[PDB]
């Protein structure tokens, strides 16, 4: 019972129940819980995930202090979440100095140059997705976005970490894809995780039995797959394709360095885990918005048609040049910041601009809630891209709008993700128009689970701009 911590500090929040803390209030999902707390408690509030104290903060300066100012010193790590095994070394699960070192070895791998050089590969799959989407529409039936983008997301992943070039969508059974496919984002509200939240003392027991949240079935497979291609393939030299693995392999081969072949395997897997369902979900939200806002869709199409007359293949610089595109992407991320919350564990007693935060408390920034906070957004529930226009985006506080988090521990694949999604969006809109379908849910309703996603999958009628 650390359940008295918050009233002891005079910090408001919902009253916790023995053992459960406040988890039954998650019956409508993390985001609804955070919006309702924001509303009734104010700028700061506390709650308990089992016995774990969580202090939500909403003040921009405090957020910067936590995410930026005091990253290395006090708020360096995310909260532990369950049995992880060797993945304990994935950069996103790694802690303190261990994390700092991994954050160095990997920086170069995510530089624009390395990125630009990966465009041809990803772009190549944009052609594949279009080629693919061409059929699904050409046919007649509504298209289920998660699937088309799931495959596209998959294809970019494999391809950008050694030439495993597969048309994932039409090779549903290619084992290598049938495994990477299983690397889905965790729903921390499913029974298992709720149980570990209420019985955290069970994690060491699962670790000793080698029980891991990532499917060993799949982790084993890729561990071995990387092993061979890391040898078998390029252990022949002469001709390499600037993918993450190679960047990880070569980074290996000539301060703190030397990525353990196991670490490297951990990185490759986490990069997949970090980008697979995230990219696909964001693309789907965007397409939903464009379909329910024809005018925006058209305008986007006109800009694309302008920067690339007559379906001209997208390019790094060409992508960067499109502003309405950038505005549409950003607006969608404001409405659907898929991480939902940003978190940091307080490694030690501290005071940040006024309030004292005890050691061990989890400091949480409710992105979903700050993104829809009336106090900062006119008609928060509305999809209005102008919000991010050139002469308007300056009024946006970066500690309020945080779809990719902020500070030293922000999303390391952010630019890659933005690039990936735009290239895809360009290719697709540069060929089709998505319109609401009779089965299209409007307004879109969000799941009540622990992931930010539509209640029912988004399906839309897809039409080719002059397809005969
Ligand atoms: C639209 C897609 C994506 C979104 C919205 C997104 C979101 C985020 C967010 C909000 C964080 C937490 C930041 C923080 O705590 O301050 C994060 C972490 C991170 N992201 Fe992404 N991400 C996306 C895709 C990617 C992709 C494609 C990759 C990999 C190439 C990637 C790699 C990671 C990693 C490794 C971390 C952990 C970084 C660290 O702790 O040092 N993400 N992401």
């Amino acid at each position: 019972h650390s359940h008295g911590l918050f009233k002891k500090l005079g910090i408001p929040g919902p009253t916790p129940l023995p053992f459960l803390g406040n988890i039954l209030s998650y019956h409508k999902g993390f985001c609804m819980f955070d919006m309702e707390c924001h509303k009734k408690y104010g700028k700061v509030w506390g709650f308990y995930d089992g016995q774990q104290p969580v202090l939500a903060i909403t003040d921009p300066d405090m957020i910067k202090t936590v995410l930026v100012k005091e990253c290395y010193s006090v708020f360096t790590n995310r909260r532990p979440f369950g049995p992880v095994g060797f993945m304990k070394s994935a950069i996103s699960i790694a802690e303190d100095e261990e994390w700092k070192r991994l954050r160095s070895l990997l920086s170069p791998t995510f530089t624009s140059g390395k990125l630009k050089e990966m465009v041809p590969i990803i772009a190549q799959y944009g052609d594949v997705l279009v080629r693919n989407l061409r059929r699904e529409a050409e046919t007649g039936k509504p298209v289920t976005l998660k699937d088309v983008f799931g495959a596209y997301s998959m294809d970019v992943i494999t391809s950008t970490s050694f030439g495993v070039n597969i048309d994932s969508l039409n090779n549903p059974q290619d084992p290598f894809v049938e495994n990477t496919k299983k690397l889905l984002r965790f729903d921390f509200l499913d029974p298992f995780f709720l149980s570990i939240t209420v019985f955290p003392f069970l994690i060491p027991i699962l670790e000793v039995l080698n029980i891991c949240v990532f499917p060993r079935e799949v982790t084993n497979f890729l561990r071995k797959s990387v092993k061979r291609m890391k040898e078998s393939r390029l252990e022949d030299t002469q001709k390499h394709r600037v993918d993450f693995l190679q960047l990880m392999i070569d980074s290996q081969n000539s301060s703190h360095k030397a990525l353990s072949d196991l670490e490297l395997v951990a990185q490759s897997i986490i990069f997949i885990f970090a980008g697979y369902e995230t990219t696909s979900s964001v693309l789907s939200f965007i397409m939903y918005e464009l379909a329910t806002h024809p005018d925006v869709q058209q305008k986007l199409q006109e800009e694309i048609d302008a920067v690339l007359p007559n379906k001209a293949p997208p390019t790094y610089d060409t992508v960067l040049q499109m502003e309405y595109l950038d505005m549409v992407v950003n607006e969608t991320l404001r409405l659907f910041p898929i991480a939902m919350r940003l978190e940091r564990v307080c490694k030690k007693d501290v005071e940040i601009n006024g309030m004292f935060i005890p050691k061990g408390v989890v400091v949480m920034i409710p992105s979903y809630a700050l993104h829809r906070d009336p106090k900062y957004w006119t008609e928060p529930e509305k999809f209005l891209p102008e919000r991010f226009s050139k002469k308007n985006k300056d009024n946006i506080d970066p500690y309020i709008y945080t779809p990719f988090g902020s500070g030293p521990r922000n999303c390391i694949g952010m630019r890659f993700a933005l690039m990936n999604m735009k290239l895809a969006l360009i290719r697709v809109l540069q060929n089709f128009s998505f319109k609401p379908c009779k089965e299209t849910q409007i307004p879109l309703k969000l799941s009540l689970g622990g992931l930010l996603q539509p209640e029912k999958p988004v399906v839309l009628k897809v039409e080719s701009r002059d397809g005969t």
